[PDB]
Order: structure tokens, then sequence, then C-alpha cells
């Protein structure tokens, strides 16, 4: 759904995060489930890393005459994880963890003709969360938690075949024929490919708590709400566009020029809270199934305006993005004391309504495919390993005066080793 990273673990890769939440065992999936803790012993330790591999892939044809066919644009993804809940009495324990539930992709050359909205788009977000909670009586946990999220991020975009049309047009109309318009093309002929058309990037942190609810029918059976709250990272970074000054103040799409000069430049990005109902039944002693149901107020996310020292707009762009539902079933099976096995089915419907799809954040209601191991080393530590397949309907997107086509696919490699004391 949008650009969240449910990945967060290897152990859940395994089972298409089908009710992570409810299925505590290995540790790892507190975080997202806070009220977990309450059901640990020992402390457990556990980390890991998720290897991400999509393909996503824009196609098309400009007016200008180039081809909009981007191969290939979402680079890898590392994408780790690391837990530590640690009980500390009887009635409450305590958890932290490293994770990353934000970021993407997205290179397109730095020619292309789109590039206006093709440029680069970079995501990083390390989410630091420390957890407790409470077990009131013998089957109700609650719990509570703080995080500190933290991003970098990079934006640049470059003039496409712009410059090309415009000139073009320029030299079709009662203008080609003056003294005026002529240079006037020239100078947009001018505008290299690849030229810089917007720069923003920055760092900062953001802070934002999160609370959960467990209960369990028995040892066995369980089920939880878990909400994450939103998270205003309040950007204070950098700005420039290597457009000469003149483009600025005509009221036209093409964000504000800079002269290839640095303006420092305000921004806020709202990632999204987030609500997820979960289950967990081990129906009989080795096959245990799992459900999950989650809710992200995408409707947060409404808009990346970037505001400069003066207050004006520097680059705007819409995102409306609406709320968005995402199921998951996955099962567990236990054949001996060693090896566990798992696998799930996993649903999610894009946040971005059509009218604002966009090649920078090609999204589609994404359709999960996974199944993983544990190997467990002894009653202490062992090893998680799971594969994911996401594919999705490929659809149309239109931005600026480009008619572009995306299609998304991704495959996904879990590694998790936990330990317990
Ligand atoms: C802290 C690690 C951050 C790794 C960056 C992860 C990028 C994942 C790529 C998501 C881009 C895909 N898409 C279609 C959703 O936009
Ligand atoms: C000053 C740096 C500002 C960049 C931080 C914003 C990153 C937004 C990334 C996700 C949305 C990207 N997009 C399509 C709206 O450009």
């Amino acid at each position: 759904a949008g650009f969240q990273l449910n990945e967060f673990s290897s152990s859940g890769l395994g089972r298409a995060y089908s009710g992570e939440g409810a299925i505590a065992d290995d540790a790892g999936n507190v975080s997202r489930g806070g009220g977990l803790i309450t059901m640990f012993d020992r402390p457990t330790f556990s980390a890991g890393a998720v290897y991400i591999d999509p393909d996503v892939n824009i196609s098309g044809t400009s007016p200008s005459g180039r081809s909009l066919k981007a191969d290939n644009i979402a680079p890898t993804a590392w994408v780790p994880n690391m837990h530590f809940v640690a009980p500390i009495n009887d009635q409450f324990g305590w958890g932290a963890s490293i994770t990353s539930n934000y970021g993407l992709a997205t290179e397109f050359n730095d020619t292309y003709a789109g590039g206006s909205v093709g440029g680069t788009t970079d995501l990083e977000t390390m989410n630091l969360n420390l957890s407790g909670a409470y077990r009131l009586n013998n089957a109700w946990s609650f719990g509570l938690g703080f995080n500190a999220v933290y991003a970098r991020a990079k934006i640049e975009r470059f003039a496409g075949d712009l410059g090309q049309l415009v000139a073009g047009q320029i030299m079709q109309s009662p203008a080609g024929q003056t003294q005026q318009g002529q240079a006037l093309a020239a100078t947009a002929n001018g505008i290299d490919s690849n030229t810089k058309t917007a720069h923003l990037n920055g760092n900062q942190w953001g802070f934002g708590w999160n609370a959960g609810i467990l209960y369990e029918l028995d040892k066995n059976n369980r089920y939880a709400l878990t909400y994450r709250s939103e998270v205003k990272i309040d950007f204070k970074g950098n700005y420039s566009s290597d457009l000469n000054r003149a483009f600025n103040n005509y009221g036209l799409p093409i964000p504000t020029a800079t002269g290839g000069a640095t303006q420092s430049g305000y921004l806020t990005l709202n990632l999204p809270e987030m609500w997820e109902v979960s289950g967990y039944n081990r129906v009989d002693p080795q096959w245990a199934i799992h459900y999950s149901l989650a809710y992200t107020s995408w409707s947060q996310f409404q808009q990346l305006k970037a505001t400069s020292t003066s207050g004006d707009t520097l680059f705007q762009k819409h995102e409306g993005f609406k709320d968005a539902y995402r199921i998951a079933l996955g099962t567990t099976y236990y054949y001996d004391d060693n090896w566990t096995f798992r696998t799930g089915i996993a649903f999610d419907d894009s946040p971005v309504p059509a009218q604002n799809r966009s090649i920078s954040i090609p999204d589609q209601d994404r359709f999960w495919l996974s199944a993983g191991t544990t190997y467990a080393f002894n009653k202490d530590a062992s090893v998680d390993v799971g594969v994911s397949y996401m594919h999705g309907q490929s659809v149309k997107i239109n931005e600026g005066p480009y008619q572009f086509e995306s299609e998304g696919k991704a495959w996904l490699f879990g590694t998790n080793f936990n330990y317990a004391f």
C-alpha cells in the first residue's frame, strides 16, 4: 500500500505478514504488536534483513516522439530489522526494535523525456521503537510505545523532451515568424534533456507513539488490535533548480528555478497512521493458521509541498491518496523440534486513485504469495528464511503531458537469526 514497508521480519515474510501481532514466538514481531511482549519469558533477540528485488516498468510514447519506455526503476532494497523484547516481571516487560516501515525506489535515467516527472526519488526511513506492556489479568495485555523515526530523502527531476515540444510549438505558431519567439525557441531548445529541473534533499527526525491490545482465548489462540500514529517529519533541507531565474513567476507548471543555486527549503512528509486487527490459531499441535486485516489511513498523505525561507512555494505536487485495506491469511507447519514451515496469501488496494497515479510512485493493488521455513538449532537459537512474490495488474498513468503505462512485479529474500537467554 503506497510506500509503507511491511518487511520488518523474515520470520514473518514467510507468512506474507498475515496476523503479525498475535503470533509472538521468535520475538521480532513484538513491534507492530506491542501487546505481545507480555508473552515472553526470556529476553529474546532476533535480527536480520529482507532483500527486495522489484521489477517495475514504465511504458509509452510522448507527444515529442521519443519513447517513455523506462525498463527498470525500483532498485533492489536492503531494509534490515532487529528486535529485542525483554520481560521485566510477570505483569510488565519492555521491548525495542529497529525497523523501516516506509520508503521507496524510482530511478529513471537523468535523461528520458518525461524526466520532467521521473528524475529520482529516495526515502529511507528507520523507525526506532521502544515499547513496554502491562498484562492486567491472565488474558489481557496492553502495550504502549514511543517511536523515533529518522529519514533521509532526495528528489531530483529534469527537463525531459519538454524543451523540444515547447520550442516546437513555438515554431509553428505566428511567433515562429517573430524575432522574439525565434530566439525564445532557441533558448527553449537549450534546456538539455539532462538539465536538473528540480532538487530537494534532506535529513530529519520525527517522533510518534503507538499502542496495541492483546487478548488470548487460551494459550494457543489470540487476537489483536494495533495502532501506529502518523509521523509528521518537518524537513529543513535544500532546494535548487538549474533553470534560469527567468522562467519563474509565469504561473506555469515548471518548479521555481534558482539559477542552479541552493535555497533553504522546508517541507513536511506525513508518514500515515495505521490500525490492524489480527488473529492466531494453533488448530492442531503441528498446524496453526493466522488472519490479519490492516488500515493505513493514507488520507493523511495529501501532498509534497516544499516552501522557502520567505514562505513561497518552491516545488509542489498533488498526491491526494485515500485510505486502503490490506488483507492477509497464512499458516504454519511445525514438522518437528527442529523444522518449522509457513505459507501466505496477502492482498491490498493501492492508496493512490488512478486520477493521481504517477511514474514517481507507480502503485497498484499488490498481491502477495509467500512461504518460508525456520530451522531451530537448539531450543535457544534458530534461523528464519522465506521468499515472497508480489505481482500486480499493470495500470495506466496520466502525468503532465505524458501518457504512461506501468507494470509491477517483485521478489523477496528473508533471513533472520534469533537467540534466547
Ligand atoms: C532503510 C532501508 C530503506 C530501503 C529503501 C527501500 C525501497 C523500496 C522500494 C519501494 C519502491 C516501489 N514502489 C512501487 C512502491 O514505489
Ligand atoms: C527536502 C527533501 C524533500 C524530499 C522528502 C519527500 C520524499 C517524498 C517521497 C514519497 C513521495 C514522492 N513523490 C512522488 C511525491 O515525489
